[PDB]
């Protein structure tokens, strides 16, 4: 029986608790929780929606980013699909409008409906500019659904919209926060459209975003004000032509996902993102993987962050299938001890069923978890309610474990939890 | 075994179909449900919301009488309750607005959100008039939300309010709806004040309100705008002074509702409420009855609407503690006969468990249904969703039972209908 | 098949519900319960606990007494355990304590508690009277728990006992109630002995017992002011012994009780209980019967009530062994019609289930029912409770019953009631 | 109570016992099961898939005729999607297949698989005919399935055909069914074509449909030897168009079926697809109906063939909606007494959940009985195994039942029947 005695134990998050550590924390709001999904994204909340066609679409990746997290957009569709959400949520808000929709000022009331409720964005957009062609989008003039609301379905644009001579317009492309807030306190005015030199439409800004950023300063944002997002490729020859669209299309990082993330496959897929000029401007994840060994290898092939989990939950394909996975604590505990050295990030993805789970992660040394079960049949999934709340609530649990180990910060939950294990 | 053998027999809902006639009806649109509810209270559907605690209080009587119904507000409450959700109502929609909600140009931002944010509306209200003080209320100037969105808790109202004279004002207070429609589309604006000789508010338009007056034609609504909704009392002494309170508040009907209206206690209310010029202005419905000679009775005492059913569902109260009641089909057949020569409208309540349940109501002579049941943990009761679409989907079923007796009004499937009873 | 279409139909309880009638009703207490349990026993309420061994013995009947009901004892027990609780019944309360609990002056402490703690009255007796001897009971003082709550075991009750001649005494053996109370105001004290002219003592009357008759005027009350019971036989030739030997020790009425009523062996029982002056004192009731013939039968035999009730409930042995039984409601019909040309009051026993059950049994011409199921495993029952609450609330609904029939007492409620039929 | 007592009352199947009659049936297969669906259409055995979208598609209407029954094709697709079927059905089996499959001989073995597993037919086809050309077709050679099993993917249909010279062929346009068995055997071939004067390719006989030809004498054949297929319409003014295309797609009757079949809409349907010669070339069947005055109304309309039942079964759209229906054994005892005066057959449509529930409808006096739910979730339905042997059960029990009132045949089962109402 000497062969059997040598195998290794694994543990899962429920053989574990964090056991209380000394706390000199004084305020529940002390506690940060920012971190990093990537080597260059920072999240304010280490949350994320995971890649799976029952979790994270459109809806899913605005909220997540307006909470602080992001989400990751999965590839179970065409590219042309993946793209098209991502393009939506990179339309949910902005500073700069690029391409603000516009109108004719002979088309009809009917056509300007049409025109609010444009698909390209989840609820339509705020306000249409009256330009006088599409070929040269000199601004005449601006039509809201307020003023439709007493017209007849064939009305005039023209007859309807405020004229652009009692429209507050400026000319500063490179305008600023404040500067612009001003001018809609001044003007009294909702929206105030960027135009060149010769009166030709370039940007829209909307005090819909205005207030946003004034607001919600935890929402997770690229440069220009959109939410982040990020889009999960495979590794067939076919997903490199799917990376690229995706990082046009304006994904701010790639998460090559494969059950078995220890693979040849799997490190030649990042090896070929990284080396190519159209796909190493945005962070490349990899995964998933559940050993050191494994983090070694994609590390050194030049990830930017890890994804941990190989049958990790206790009821999954990957055991009941194929016999094979690693206990989740054990393999976030392995996983990270190599990467910390490395100052790689890693998800803890799976196996997560409450909030007491997310602390343990992290205690474990994840920098993040991904979150499937607990988000699918949310409203902004693809009944449980809204995810806001949820994942408000998951955060409240985390900094409730943080303070446990007595940590006011990310890196101390990691080096400070400590783990007791339990059995009956 | 013959004092048994002559015991007649009552029917419910459940024992009969309603037979199917020859119907010459050629397009589902055809089937007018308007109908009675009092005397002097027509209804474009015949359903009423029932006076229970747990069905019928503000947003129920809102949500009913914009879907052309009525709800009545129940009475297990203080009379200032009573009377408090009554404002509310009346307060729903207008079309001149009586005493808008003012503020004063040196109160802060704060204040104005509190002034938005008014509980005698659920929602609060659309914007706040700047006027000089509360003596005068010379009209200053106009505050929204829109007008808030960028200010500090502090600021002073005067600095952000749109001034008077850049509003549109009108001094007609018998000002039409087109006319102010006009006044609205001329002028871009969403509230037009009516203001008397020396700048005094009087009145407020809100394009809202003119909005729904040219929508839902449907609505249930009194003279002035206003939603139509209705109450109840006892017969104790004290409910007098509850009905003068109830009838000043703004009721449209008052509901005499005991569970034995085929008492002396019922009638002698009844002769009282109607003696008495502080209630007899508005119909007085009355119940609850099962009889012939009870709706000879109440009628004979003055009732402007007889509301039909004691013990008419399987278990209830009434029949497990008292031992009476009456099977409904049979009390509904029973008491119209009457009725009907008497042009006196009845509520068939309780028993109603399907929307056909309603078609065999109105075909054995009610003219409106009651529901309990079925209308209780919609979201505008105090899970099932909005009322609204339940609503809508009972007057479906209503109308197709219609079609099925081959009638294209309330009146036809009273006319028409027959019945055949089932067994097991 | 014409052979099956002439067999008549019968009606239980829930085939029928009270219709409701014009009521002059003002007030709840305007309505009057009180009743004829057989032709010279009056009661408060209608209501009987079953003579069942699951229901009636000492604990069940004096509960019923104080209601103003009364409890029948059953049979199934020795005629010495019956006399038994029949004795203990009747020590509950009364006026005038014939034979009150003595002790002697040189018995200990331990003893007294012993003598406090009788058997003879569920609770024991709330003191002792110290006499010289058992022979002569010669008054010596008065010993009470409070005088033992500082003793030890073994100190004399002489050293203990409050001292006749500090006591409250009297030798009106015809003392009233008002005289007994102002000689309990006047002296402060809580028991006042009658002695007769030689200081032997003759009774006790104790304050609680004066504030029982002052209180609870509903009470079922012999004329010795002790709480109203009867007891049940058989008809076997031992059975008359049981029967003298209960009305010796103080049966108000006995019930004669098989099964099967329209027997010669019940009315030759009934003739011989009623021929015999040591029964014949005593009211006589009998049963079970359902038909109007053996309602005739016994009558004529001479009972002064009638038990209804042959397979009353819808799964009783009677109906799955032999396979007989009539519907409860066609059986009180039946058989009250007979009776009340008799002058001769109907007990509704079996198959109610719910207190509007209790008011079709009246509505139906009964003048009491007697309840099993619905007492069983009520505290005094040999979990519900206490059965006090539920025998008022079940008087309750009968009230209500009652006011929707518009009757004020049993018999307008069994005049006026008019029943309609259910189906499904 | 006067009104309610006057109400009808309705019997469904669960009402009724057939009652035993004198038998002088001596064999099982006495019993003759034949019967007519509408005026012009006979069938083997009363059994008609419900035109259900959940029960009868190509495969049902199949198996349906192969019993001797027939299959309605339901009209909840598009015209062309509901030809589809219809031309498939007629596919299934025939004398002279007209147009047969070819090929042509420099195509390749993969395409010779295509062409043998052609859509067209549920199984695909058993040959190809090899031509010349599509023009002119002029015969050459025959390739089966066998002719391919040791074939490379692109071997020539030429090189692997038997050639036309080593083939049995006939000119007989009108060859009977004993003429080309005789060639099948004297050639000891299974497939003849047959070919016009200059080898052109007209027809096409199999030894497969021969042997069905002679096998199953049961099977609902048009003249052409095809599967009898009937299909519904509704009564929109597209459903003409749907009805011409569905005629001319082969279709043996038309159905119309709205659940409200006593409307104008219905008769003037009826009326005008009697009044086309583009649909007056088959019966005319129609519903749903369940008074004798509608069907009335639809015989004099023109109907050849009624449909009976509205809110047949006890929970039902119809009944829960609108509260409307007959219990569907008075329906089918009302609708057939008008039309069996009037030669009219009748589909008993609903409500049979039993084959002893078949024996009543048509004791009742129906010609055929409608199945849906259960024939739904058979394999032929678009877990319940073949359709085939469910029906030949229940065609069973319906004639245990014609045994029961001793009857030989579907005629005198309706005039024997005798029924017995139940109760508990
Ligand atoms: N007006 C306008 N808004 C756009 C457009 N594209 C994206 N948006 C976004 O849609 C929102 C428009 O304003 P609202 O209609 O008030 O949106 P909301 O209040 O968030 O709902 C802003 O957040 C915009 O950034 C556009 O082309 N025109
Ligand atoms: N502005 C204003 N509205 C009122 C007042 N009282 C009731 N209302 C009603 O509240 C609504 C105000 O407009 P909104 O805030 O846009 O209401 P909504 O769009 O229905 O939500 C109108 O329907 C008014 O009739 C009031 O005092 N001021
Ligand atoms: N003291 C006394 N009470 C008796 C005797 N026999 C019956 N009782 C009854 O028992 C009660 C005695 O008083 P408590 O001990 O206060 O009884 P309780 O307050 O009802 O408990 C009275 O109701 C008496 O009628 C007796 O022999 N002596
Ligand atoms: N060979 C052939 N058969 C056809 C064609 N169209 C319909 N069929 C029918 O398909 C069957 C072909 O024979 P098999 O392939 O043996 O069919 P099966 O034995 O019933 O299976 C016959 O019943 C034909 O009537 C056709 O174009 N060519």
């Amino acid at each position: 029986f000497n062969e059997s005695a040598s195998i290794p134990t694994g543990l899962t998050y429920d053989d574990v608790l964090i056991i209380p550590q000394h706390s000199r924390v004084t305020s529940r709001k002390e506690v940060n929780t920012t971190t990093r999904l990537s080597r260059n994204v920072k999240l304010s909340i280490p949350i994320v929606a995971s890649n799976m066609d029952t979790v994270c679409e459109q809806r899913m990746a605005v909220a997540m980013a307006r909470e602080g997290g992001i989400g990751i957009l999965h590839r179970f569709c065409s590219i042309e699909e993946q793209c098209a959400m991502l393009r939506e949520v990179k339309r949910a808000q902005s500073f700069l409008i690029e391409s603000p929709r516009i109108i004719l000022p002979h088309e009809t009331a009917r056509e300007a409906w049409e025109g609010l409720n444009w698909k390209g964005r989840v609820g339509g957009v705020g306000c249409l500019l009256v330009v006088n062609c599409k070929n040269e989008r000199k601004l005449l003039g601006i039509i809201t659904r307020h003023d439709l609301k007493l017209a007849d379905e064939s009305t005039t644009v023209e007859s309807l919209m405020t004229p652009v001579d009692k429209m507050v317009v400026s000319t500063n492309t490179s305008i600023s926060l404040e500067e612009v807030t001003h001018l809609m306190r001044k003007g009294r005015t909702a929206n105030v459209p960027i135009v060149g030199q010769n009166g030709q439409l370039l940007y829209l800004v909307t005090l819909s975003d205005v207030v946003k950023l004034r607001k919600n300063k935890q929402a997770s944002l690229d440069s220009r004000g959109r939410l982040l997002v990020g889009a999960a490729v495979g590794v067939k020859k076919d997903d490199m032509n799917r990376a690229i669209r995706l990082v046009e299309a304006g994904a701010d990082v790639l998460v090559v996902d494969i059950a078995h993330g220890h693979s040849d496959l799997c490190i030649n897929m990042v090896k070929r993102l990284k080396g190519d000029p159209r796909t190493a401007s945005v962070d490349i994840i990899a995964g998933n993987i559940a050993s050191a060994e494994a983090a070694e290898a994609l590390i050194d092939a030049g990830a930017d962050g890890l994804k941990i989990g190989v049958g990790p939950g206790s009821i999954c394909i990957t055991r009941l299938v194929a016999g094979a996975g690693v206990p989740q604590l054990s393999a976030v505990l392995a996983c990270t001890r190599v990467a910390r050295r490395r100052g790689v990030p890693c998800i803890a993805d799976g196996g997560l069923r409450t909030s007491g789970d997310i602390s343990k992660a992290i205690g474990a040394g994840a920098d993040t978890v991904m979150l499937g079960n607990m988000l699918a049949g949310t409203d902004e999934a693809p009944c449980k309610g809204p995810v806001g709340p949820i994942v408000r609530q998951l955060v409240g649990g985390l900094r409730s474990g943080m303070s446990y180990s007595g940590a006011k910060s990310i890196e101390e939950m990691q080096r400070r939890t400590r783990f007791v294990r339990m059995t009956g």
